[PDB]
């Protein structure tokens, strides 16, 4: 829905936004949107999500496709309605993302998912990228069990030719709101396939929104391999704004530096991450400065 | 419809469009706009905008979408007719924008929507943009909230990774359509993931005509992230009726405003500053000619 | 329909496209056109334009749009079939432009649409464009005024952030199509986001000028050349060199305005020099025959750049 | 259909050919295939022609469009069936271009339309073309009086901002088709508007072909006026390959080279051409060397 | 259908695979598939190639193009099943190429279609192509009286603007398959209107494995007349079964032949000159490595 | 379906992900997946592959194609449905790949698929490719016979102009999910004409590297990179380094060949060095660990240029 302002409210709001990733506790968010999400009567719709062709499929929160649903209609507060409808396993009436409000007037907001070595990270969508020698599937195992914490972290595998992983679109999304649905950290293993169809434009836009209102992360790994022009500035796009935090590779083996958006319109957040490998391969992360544009931007031009 | 003119009847025209701007009240427009609306019939259809497929949905007075509407063919004064009609929630017959009349023989202006330290400003789309350092979102609520004055501004909140941000383009046109039928002052952001579909491409061409027809003002924010670049500056130089551009400075904005229908295009300088939580604050008549224009647009 | 020529009849039509400019009064043809149009017995089709789809909507004389109309074949001279249908607001069978021969043999020509400051003016399409400073909105306005004379121009808004303006394409042609039944001045502001491409926009930059001239009337039509994106400037260009009977292009003076006319199929292409100035509240002055080659012409264009 | 052929008739076909423009009386071919048309019995589709959708509307012997036809099997000589069915006044069953033999074992020729000046000139289509300030419709229309002789020579008009000027394509294709059914000497002015729908394609595709087998010639004029460098080729492509002669316009306005197939397989002729205007901008034509291949791409790279 | 291999039955494949270009009888397969489809029970489809919207029209063993067939299960000997059904003049399943099995175990073979000036020449498509001042056309019909022989070669002619040329690319597919159907030297003039349907790109990757299979050889024209070019060099390297390309030396053409498949290709030179009639006559083994053979496709 | 991991877990899968490439017997998991294809009960749907238009056609155990199946719900571990539905011979529901589960908790593998010449080589799908003058036919041929080892090696044959090769995708695919049903070593020749593009073409070289490395079984195509287009070249770059298990790429010197193996999801790639020779009728016989960083990787990529 849309929100008024004036300078007080707006004030208000931005102080919300500020602790929502600065002072809240990490898996806050989480815990109070599972609450909503419990609270719903059963058989409700809760999310719907973007198949290849661009109809959408729809989910309860048990995580259970909903293929049959007759036409709901829910007037919100400001008197915007908001209808529901599926039929044949798809969205007859509705929109792409939550259909029950997880949010209310906290809006704009990055809820911290968790804290690890010192430093907070946001829920949303995290893309895991960049050139060199330093492996993106390692690092996001690696940031999965440490954002984790006391709590396993959901893989989603697509896209690669490797034993068991499904490469169909509408499998993947399936696979992607149940993790949403039902976990607060998720690791997507690569996001390199959807990068086009309806279906992959729509997700690339919808992912960090969905998990940044429910607080949860999503950790996609995307090897920006070939040099064709027009793709690799898709790879910088949804690196740059349709992730809300950014992890990327540098000059010097094992070394990451992480950027973080902590709000709607507020100041990114940079640090330096060193990792190295144990046994089989597994790797372990060892263990607050703002940044303006044209470092970004200089950062993104690596790619 | 179509209008004719002499010498004489232009002339008219032409005073008017002046006074729209720069001699009316602040807000009049709004206010006289709203009165049309409110004047409507309860269940007619009075705006109708397109969704990402290229069909339309349609609202009536109350921003209450309709579902259902019999065919309804009015005459205009030129002879030409107008039909509404609506059927399973989507527009069969009619036109993307205003369904009723909202400004008659008064056309071709930029009604005045506010005066802010010193400087007056026009209705219709103003997009916030530019390169550098300084930030978009904060200048457009900064200026959601001078323009509004009194008043409280709508913001519409659209495709960003962040918390309660709707990514369905349906629903941000649905909002959009809401806004500029119960507020005079809006805030968009973003307006990048419009930048492609039928849809996105009409709301790109219709907006500002839709704002500046009611007197309101759309402040959307369009940060330039390689060809698409003269999508923004096309965007940017004739799609939006006012223009909000960064400098060389940080926290320093210049404003492009254009003041009517084949008039003078006039700029001003604005400064700004953060206070507590990153809120921003805007700081308290020369005319430019289209190489300057030009000039301002190359920076993108 | 086709037409058969041989050095003779070939030769006549050259002097009679030379006489449809150079020597008929002006606006001649707008007034023998619309006395045809006004001899079609009422509900039959005169014109069909294309919509955003590519689809056409069908106009009667009066500038009634025709919903439902039986199939209706008419025979011409030549022997060739002409098909007329319209179901459900559409055209069924038949084709975009003028749906009644408003020309006969009379074909390639400039009809004049009126004179002013001692230069006559074509009818068709005039396409008014260029870069620099001079204003394109207030000399498309000085124009219809101009050329107008005694008869006020008709003005179809389209495309422009400001209040009042339409900007779904299927009012815009309906709108168009009802300026040229029925007036001999039109202005259109702007031209900018049908050049922004639908069927419908390409159909309308091809048929306009065809259709204008036919009527023997004139369409202003303002087209500020903004983006610099390489094929959409040749889309600029080609509107400006060969979908429009004139050309209006601004020079490195302000106020100051070269008009390029084309008086008829396979002649030569005339110039003339306008300067103008603004008076109270913008409204601007148009202040009171040499040929021109295709090299020049070349010249011109690329100034578009 | 297709033919067979061993050295001794593959050179009666040479020979045959080389006598088809050579030593034919001017004009002879195109006398035999409108007996050949008269000899139809009357309601017989003769010719086919595609519309901009790529569906094609059928004409009888006097270029009346028929609007339905029964399904109607033709089983020619070497086994092959031609099938002819139109309904709705469109094309079932059947192919683009002529629906009756016009030709036999007489395929590959260049049939001589006309001689004018001291030169042989070809059926087919002729494409008037090149840049400069030398006039294309003055030219077409000097062009189409000459090879007229003691005939009218008849004039489709499309695409161009003047009073009487059809601009939607299934009209012109109609135009096109009847002034092939009744006439020699054919101008268009101009080409410029199919330069794309499928009806566009396929109409730069058979006109050549429909027009040699006739007997008749299509002079048609062709602007090379943008630069961009796909559509330019397509000019190119059009005056190489499509078109059965080319007039080129030169550095000198009023002088044009004309480069005619003399047949299938044989070499292309050079000659050229001086003009001046007389009175209204008549244009008047003032009164056998080889050409090889590298010459001819050098008269094409002036476009 | 697939086939099983081990050391053993490749190494018979190979060997029969070497005797099928450089030791059996010119025309001998050509005679055999002609055999196999005679046996085919009459009405039984035999052939299938796609037409301009990418649908496929079928045809018999005499050439004749099937309407209406019953569904038809056939099983493979490795247990696969390939079902044929017709209906409208269209195939509703079934595949493109040839529905009767032609080869058996003997595949990757360039059947021997021709001797002539002591080279033998393979079957499958020769693209006929280069640069330069040396003419196609007749080349083409040179080639195609040569390697016809005691027979007569049939000529199919397509998308030319003179006499008699059919230009409707249904037509075309339709004298092709004919062509293959009834004769083992084939003209094509020319392949330039294929050089895009659906239709078009099915001909350039199926037809030098139908002649191939047949035993027949598919003579084609392809003057190289900008991004295609590479459509053009596609075509030549590998979708036909031999190249036949013009040199710096007027009347003279260089032959690239495949021998088999995963085989050396072999190359000899061509001398031609005119008769009368602009008649070309043809005047009367080493192998090429690859960089030999990217060399010469990079004159085109 | 999708996994829980905690830091214990996930060692777990990473030392079980190195056993089934490097300490497993070679075909092992082939022979476990040829198991569990068989405990499907007879008429159920085991794979579906996508034809030319993107649907898909499904076949059971025997490599039998169904035409009809009534749809049939079967709820998975983690909570997931997965829906199989089959009509008119097409898939109304489900997805393209294995339709049962092959691999269980064992996911990110390159399980073993044979040992020869002292070297481990991965199941799934091996690119052959490269340019200069050695021949990637006689190397495919070589390299099926070689990892056949006791058993034959099945070939698939595709758009070639010779005799008895399929030129039509569906009958293409058709070939593929037999021969992975079926046999361990599977021989593809040749991958070009799906390079030359259609929705089944895409997903098909997106597929088949992990249908492959599911089932066990080895897919060795042959790439020849031909034209210079600057997008298609790299189409045939990134099915070589990103939708391919193995690589196998020519060098300067004829005869040699890199081999480049992913072991695992997360894990290094290997490279070793093979030499090879004809033998009479050009059959090729090749003679009888090192890990390798990305930027030597991509140095090798650059060879296809
Ligand atoms: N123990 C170890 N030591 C050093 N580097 C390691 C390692 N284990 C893995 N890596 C590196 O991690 C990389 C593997 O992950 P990535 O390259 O980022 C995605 P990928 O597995 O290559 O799939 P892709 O084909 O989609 O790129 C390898 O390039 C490898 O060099
Ligand atoms: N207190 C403060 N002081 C200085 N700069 C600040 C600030 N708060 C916010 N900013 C600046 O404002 C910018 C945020 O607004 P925008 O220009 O719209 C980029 P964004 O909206 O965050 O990402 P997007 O471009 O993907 O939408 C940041 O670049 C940040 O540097
Ligand atoms: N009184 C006056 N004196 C000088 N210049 C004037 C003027 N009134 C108008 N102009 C000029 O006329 C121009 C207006 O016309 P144009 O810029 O050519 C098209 P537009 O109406 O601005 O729409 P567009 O900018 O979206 O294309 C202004 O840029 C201004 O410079
Ligand atoms: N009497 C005359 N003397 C010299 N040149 C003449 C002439 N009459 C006509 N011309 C030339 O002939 C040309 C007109 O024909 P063309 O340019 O070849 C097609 P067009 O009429 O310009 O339509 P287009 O817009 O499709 O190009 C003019 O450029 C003109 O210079
Ligand atoms: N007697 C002769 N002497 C020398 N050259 C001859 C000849 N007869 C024909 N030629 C050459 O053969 C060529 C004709 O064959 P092609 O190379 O196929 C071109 P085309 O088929 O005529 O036009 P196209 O490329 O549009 O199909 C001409 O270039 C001509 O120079
Ligand atoms: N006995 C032998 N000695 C040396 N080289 C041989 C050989 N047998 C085959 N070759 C080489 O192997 C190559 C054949 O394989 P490739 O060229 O890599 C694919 P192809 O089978 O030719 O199909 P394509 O050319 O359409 O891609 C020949 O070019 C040849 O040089």
């Amino acid at each position: 829905m849309i929100h008024l302002y004036d300078a007080k409210s707006f004030a208000k709001l931005r102080a919300a936004q500020y602790a929502a990733f600065h002072t809240d506790a990490p898996g806050s968010w989480f815990d109070h949107t599972s609450g909503v999400l419990e609270s719903v009567e059963d058989g409700t719709p809760v999310l719907a999500i973007g198949v290849e062709s661009g109809d959408a499929i729809v989910f309860d929160k048990n995580a259970q496709r909903i293929v049959a649903y007759k036409e709901k209609s829910v007037k919100a507060e400001d008197g915007s309605v908001s209808v529901v409808q599926v039929e044949n396993g798809f969205m007859k009436q509705g929109h792409r993302g939550w259909l029950v409000d997880l949010t209310g007037e906290l809006v704009g907001c990055s809820p911290v998912v968790a804290e690890f070595g010192g430093h907070r990270y946001a829920s949303g969508m995290v893309i895991v990228t960049g050139k060199g020698n330093s492996g993106k599937t390692p690092l996001v195992h690696a940031l999965g069990e440490a954002l984790g914490g006391k709590d396993k972290y959901a893989t989603v595998r697509f896209g690669e030719p490797l034993s068991g992983y499904n490469t169909d679109f509408n499998v993947f999304v399936d696979d992607i709101a149940r993790a949403m649905l039902q976990h607060r950290v998720i690791v997507i293993d690569s996001l390199k396939n959807v990068i086009i169809s309806r279906g992959a434009f729509d997700l690339l836009s919808d992912i960090g929104a969905m998990a940044a209102s429910r607080g949860c992360v999503v950790i996609a790994s995307l090897n920006p391999t070939s040099n064709d022009d027009k793709i690799v500035e898709l790879v910088k796009e949804a690196s740059r704004s349709n992730s809300t935090s950014l992890v990327i590779s540098t000059d010097v083996d094992g070394e990451w530096q992480v950027l973080t958006r902590t709000g709607e319109g507020l100041q990114r957040l940079t640090h330096t991450l060193q990792t190295s490998y144990g046994e089989h391969a597994v790797l372990t992360i060892h263990t607050q400065t703002v940044i303006k544009n044209d470092e970004l931007e200089s950062v993104l031009r690596r790619l």
